[PDB]
């Protein structure tokens, strides 16, 4: 059935070969069941461990790692021993390393799945179906319902499946589709047809989408579709088929990781052309072609070298202790990279039913007659705080806590609100939150009621289920309740007749529908005639409530003294309801509204201040949308919003460069379809901006996976928190704003032990490169290599990402986009300190062969001419062969190495606040990491069975300070490329405790 809201009963009836008074036969139940198939939507569920993996190995610096441990691992082979175990050590625990990071991946990603699916209400799924099988109703599962069954549905249930209204039981039907359009105020329905063929799910006012819950009434209709042919499966779809890109942070680490490659793939043909006809040597060879095979083999082995290893092991412990963080504020976060996604976000979209402000209508105002002075009147005033439908508020005449006994105006307020409603306040012990049972806008009066404690009975001890209709089951016992007048449309109000246990007939309605009846006034407890007066300020008073900086629902309750028997009452006419009431007492008014989130207000300031733009997209009118965006900050009270404020249509209707403009300067957009709040997110973005879309429907599901983050609220449907990033589990918009400064400090973080690794391995690079252009024996070696590059570079970057976060991280805009992580000063800044490396480490090393008086003195000439020592004595005098195996310039080296490595972690702590202004007891870790790193370095060298593996032995004091000496010049080097940096001894403690260092190594 095609566009079912376009025809008649009658017509959508006979295509479906139904009659509605008996219903669908098991045969065409099944006839239509072996077509269409079950009523449900198509579950996707996380994928198994294997296809994980795959996407966990899809970063390009995990593909660098796996391409140089083959590349290692190849190259190790060679050797025509298989029994090497010191050559495949390395590419075993890159291996081993590779293998960690994807299984805290996927064990992060399988943790938030798993953190979600608990934040899902386990109901079944019922409809009733008027079937052929039995007269009565059929309560059966929703998963069998068939296109063409009889659906009959009343207050309080969920609609089963799209549903052509045929009959309405009750006088009106009253639907909440917040769900679905974003509508805070329930929709009234009529079996009439809609011409419209291409309407909006607003307009089509016949029909009941699936999802939704009957607010109000009883009906009957005939389904018109199933599974994903219903309003919420379409969307379901179109979440589907949008497309999902990487995460800003996986980009930069792409971006870094192919100027990596191209930085190793550099070094390794620079060296093979260097050393490219070097091996026209007979030696070893004799030809050109096997000449460029040893070189090549030495050349990769260096760029391998030049890799680091740690990195993405550190970086996904970083992100990890950032997602246990996000979570410690109930947060759940799916991916590892999306924790910084926040920190460089730009807009935030946000849907503003359910989203912004709360789901609950809460009555917020309400005012009753103080004093009457002639032909005006004085208004004594209300504002009840609470936002939700706890009962839990305070009540406050103008800015002070008052209590409502002594007020007899609130009293009679209070009973009318009490008695003229018929619904009710539940409290889910599941969820532990309290729900409403029919309507919002008395719900609202209930919870008042429970509010303004008019008899001051004890709720104290009570429990929570008690306390949640406590107030007005007193009233009703106080007040029996008689019959009811039901609301009219024509009337536009309706009261309830009332016996003590005289009469009363207590009424609620519009303002001026009602007060256009109202005779008298009810002041206290005394009634007085009224006047013109009273009425123009009552009303002014209300156009003031209904509109401007606060549109609020308002609503005015009155009585009647003196009504006629209820034999003289006759109910068959729906007219004679209002000739009933046609004098009634004035009491009072109230005002109620969907109040915004506590938490929102606040929060768009402290995003206004780190730069980001809030932009409210919802499907709601522009009336409410405007006012709830002046109420939350989004607008001004008085701010002009002729350009700031759009719909649908008057965002379709303009051109594109008015599009532009209003993607760049509109902060409401109302009235949207779920496709066109994809719509805006895609053009905010094609303007070159990290998205987030923050939303609690199924109408957001399209939007919040367009999003580079799309956050969804814990208690919105399972459609949004599939489509979803993140979710909050405790729907606080504040964590919001915490999460964007995460976001903030990691990244910079990120930064610090991104370079201090990277720099470090082109130290080991230059160490080597020199050693075999001067010629002199090996310094350092690959064995001992891979212990510095994993626990003395793993330990300090770890403890590099507990930096405290600078001081005006959440006052300054987001990052540009643009920018990568490594810049191009940053890229000069660690060369060079990358070259200290290489000019210590080796020169050390040659130290012990030249100046140490342990060391056999040799000469220049001697020490790079090292292989021809091995003949008796061609040049060589005395000084021994075997000496130019000894572990003491090894050691020199590593050490000198190590020393480096900590003071260049120790000037890292900050990228340009030099080491005096911000010492390093600032990060407590940093120092901690530091001190084991050393601990495990000498642990090295004075066990027993370690100074065995790797070519080095201890050292003694002498040795030591030089040491020191050759590696502390790092700090100086650091702290005037920060002095460059800065303009192109704040602690003095610090400082006298380095002197005595510095004047006793430099003695
Ligand atoms: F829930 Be939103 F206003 F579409
Ligand atoms: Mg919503």
């Amino acid at each position: 059935m095609e566009n079912a809201h376009t025809k008649t009963v009658e017509e959508v009836l006979g295509h479906f070969g139904v009659n509605e008074s008996t219903g669908l036969s098991l045969e065409q139940v099944k006839k239509l069941k072996e077509r269409w198939g079950s009523n449900e939507l198509p579950a996707e569920e996380g994928k198994t461990l294997l296809e994980l993996v795959i996407e966990q190995f899809e970063d390009l610096l995990v593909r660098i790692l796996l391409l140089a441990a083959c590349i290692s691992f190849v190259l190790a082979w060679f050797e025509e021993g298989e029994e090497t175990i010191t050559a495949f050590v390395e590419p075993f625990v890159i291996l081993l390393i590779l293998v960690a990071n994807a299984i805290v991946g996927v064990w992060q990603e399988r943790n938030a799945e798993n953190a979600i699916e608990a934040l899902k209400e386990y109901e079944p799924e019922m409809g009733k179906v008027y079937r052929q099988d039995r007269k009565s109703v059929q309560r059966i599962k929703a998963k069998d319902i068939v296109p063409g069954d009889i659906v009959e549905i009343a207050v309080g249930d969920k609609v089963p499946a799209d549903i052509r209204l045929t009959s309405i039981k009750s006088t009106t039907l009253r639907v909440d589709q917040s769900i679905l359009t974003g509508e805070s105020v329930s929709v009234i329905k009529h079996t009439d047809p809609v011409p419209d063929p291409r309407a909006v799910n607003q307009d089509k006012k016949n029909m009941l989408f699936s999802g939704t819950n009957i607010a109000a009434g009883k009906a009957m209709g005939v389904v018109v579709a199933t599974g994903v042919n219903t309003e919420i499966g379409k969307i379901r779809d179109e979440m589907v088929a949008t497309e999902q890109e990487r995460t800003p942070l996986q980009q930069k680490l792409d971006e870094f990781g192919e100027q990596l490659s191209k930085v190793i793939s550099l070094i390794c043909i620079a060296v093979w052309i260097i050393n490219i006809g070097h091996f026209n040597d007979p030696v070893h060879g004799g030809s050109w072609i096997r000449g460029a095979i040893y070189y090549f083999k030495i050349a990769v082995a260096l760029a391998v070298a030049a890799i680091p290893e740690g990195l993405p092991a550190v970086i996904t412990t970083c992100l990890a202790l950032g997602t246990r963080r996000m979570a410690k504020k109930n947060a759940i976060v799916r991916s590892l990279p999306s924790v910084e996604t926040l920190g460089c976000t730009s807009v935030i979209c946000s849907d503003k039913t359910g989203t912004l402000t709360t789901n609950q209508m809460s009555v917020c105002r309400m005012f009753i007659l103080d004093r009457v002075e002639g032909d005006t009147c004085s208004l004594n005033e209300f504002t009840i705080t609470g936002s939700t439908y706890a009962p839990i508020g305070e009540v406050h005449k103008d800015d002070k806590p008052v209590n409502c006994h002594q007020y007899d105006g609130l009293v009679e307020l209070a009973t009318i609100c009490a008695l003229c409603n018929d619904s009710a306040l539940d409290y889910n012990e599941a969820k532990g939150v309290y729900e409403k049972v029919g309507e919002a806008t008395e719900t609202a009066l209930t919870c008042l009621v429970e509010k303004m404690n008019v008899f001051d009975t004890e709720l104290k001890g009570l429990s929570k289920i008690e306390r949640a209709n406590a107030c007005n089951s007193v009233i009703k016992q106080l007040m029996k309740k008689e019959f009811t007048l039901e609301f009219s449309r024509d009337r536009k109000s309706m009261s309830v007749y009332c016996t003590p246990n005289m009469s009363k007939m207590f009424v609620k309605g519009a303002p001026e529908g009602v007060i256009d009846r109202c005779t008298h006034i009810r002041v206290g407890s005394t009634k007085v005639p009224m006047t013109s007066g009273v009425k123009q300020k009552i009303m002014s008073v209300i156009r003031e409530w209904g509109s401007g900086s606060d549109t609020l629902r308002c609503l005015a309750l009155a009585t009647h003294d003196n009504p006629l028997r209820r034999e003289e009452m006759h109910l068959e006419d729906s007219a004679n309801f209002i000739k009933y009431e046609t004098n009634l007492t004035f009491v009072g008014c109230v005002g109620m509204l969907d109040p915004p989130r506590i938490e929102v207000a606040s929060s768009v300031k402290l995003c206004r201040q780190a730069g980001i733009r809030v932009i409210m997209i919802t499907g709601d009118n522009k009336g409410t949308a405007v006012a709830i965006c002046r109420r939350i900050g989004i607008f001004g009270q008085d701010e002009d919003v002729t350009s700031k404020a759009f719909t649908g249509r008057e965002f379709d209707e303009l051109n594109p460069s008015a599009q532009r403009d209003a993607c760049l300067n509109a902060r409401c957009f109302a009235r949207v379809e779920p496709s066109h709040k994809s719509k805006i997110v895609e053009f905010l973005q094609s303007f070159d901006e990290i998205t987030a879309m923050t939303g609690d429907g199924v109408n957001d599901a399209p939007a919040l996976k367009k999003a580079e983050i799309g956050i969804a609220m814990g208690s919105g449907t399972a459609v949004a928190k599939t489509a979803s990033e993140m979710v909050l589990a405790d729907d606080n918009f504040s964590t919001i704003v915490a999460a964007v400064e995460e976001g903030r400090a990691i990244y910079n973080n990120m930064k610090q032990f991104i370079r201090y690794l990277i720099s470090s391995n082109v130290g080991e690079v230059v160490c080597i490169f020199l050693t075999a252009a001067l010629g002199f024996p090996e310094a350092l070696i690959p064995v001992q290599l891979l212990w510095v590059n994993l626990v003395t570079d793993g330990l300090p970057a770890t403890a590099l990402g507990f930096n405290p976060p600078d001081l005006d991280i959440m006052n300054k805009p987001p990052r540009n986009p643009k920018e990568p992580l490594i810049s191009g000063w940053l890229f000069f800044r660690y060369l060079a300190i990358g070259c200290y490396v290489g000019a210590a480490t080796v020169g050390a090393a040659a130290w012990w062969f030249i100046a140490a008086d342990g060391g056999p003195r040799v000469s220049f000439y001697q020490l790079s001419h090292f292989l021809q020592c091995k003949e008796d004595n061609p040049d060589f005098e005395g000084v021994d062969c075997a000496i130019f195996e000894s572990p003491y310039p090894m050691t020199m080296a590593l050490s000198v190495l190590v020393t480096i490595e900590m003071c260049n972690a120790l000037n890292s702590l900050s990228e340009n606040q030099s080491l005096l202004r911000m010492p390093p007891w600032e990060n407590i870790w940093l120092v901690g990491s530091i001190c084991l790193s050393m601990s495990l370095h000498f642990l090295i060298l004075y066990v027993e069975p370690l100074p065995l593996i790797f070519q080095i032995t201890p050292l003694n004091v002498t040795q030591w300070l030089m040491v020191l000496k050759i590696s502390l010049p790092v700090i100086l080097m650091d702290e005037t490329l920060k002095f460059v940096a800065r303009n192109y001894g704040i602690s003095w403690p610090f400082v006298l405790l380095i002197m005595p260092l510095v004047i006793w190594v430099y003695s």
